[PDB]
């Protein structure tokens, strides 16, 4: 899919991301145009060799099973292709918990710099919800 700004965003409040886990819904959206630029089809491997998966850009080394990753902990325990599909009904569960392991958004690197100290609340604006 190719999501536009509003139409790729209202879904968090649909998946329980609004005001969720101490992170208000909006802190979350700005990274989205910093992670896949509203595309769940954007993916790469890395200089670490782990491959990434979805708009989410998740690495096959610590989180899931693409199988080319040995020693991949894969705590999620679900096929990586389960995210990349434009339909996002289930894709958020693992992305939900990743902040509960105690680092929060420290999992997410861009958000620490491209949305931190920046007004993210400005990003989630303009959409009725
Ligand atoms: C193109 C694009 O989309 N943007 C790019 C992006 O592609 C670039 O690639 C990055 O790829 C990596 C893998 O290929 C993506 O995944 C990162 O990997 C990070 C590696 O440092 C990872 O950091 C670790 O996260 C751990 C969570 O599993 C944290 O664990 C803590 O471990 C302690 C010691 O390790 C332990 O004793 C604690 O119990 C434990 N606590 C928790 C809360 O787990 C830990 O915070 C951290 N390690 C350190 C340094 O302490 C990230 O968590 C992981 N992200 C996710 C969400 O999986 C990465 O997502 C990709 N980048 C981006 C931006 O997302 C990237 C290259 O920098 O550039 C982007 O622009």
């Amino acid at each position: 899919k190719v999501f536009g700004r509003c139409e790729l965003a209202a879904a968090m409040k649909r998946h329980g991301l609004d005001n969720y886990r101490g992170y208000s819904l909006g802190n979350w959206v700005c990274a989205a145009k910093f992670e896949s630029n509203f595309n769940t089809q954007a993916t790469n491997r890395n200089t670490d060799g782990s491959t990434d998966y979805g708009i989410l850009q998740i690495n096959s080394r610590w989180w899931c099973n693409d199988g080319r990753t040995p020693g991949s902990r894969n705590l999620c325990n679900i096929p990586c292709s389960a995210l990349l599909s434009s339909d996002i009904t289930a894709s958020v569960n693992c992305a939900k918990k990743i902040v509960s392991d105690g680092n929060g958004m420290n999992a997410w690197v861009a958000w620490r710099n491209r949305c931190k100290g920046t007004d993210v609340q400005a990003w989630i604006r303009g959409c009725r919800l």
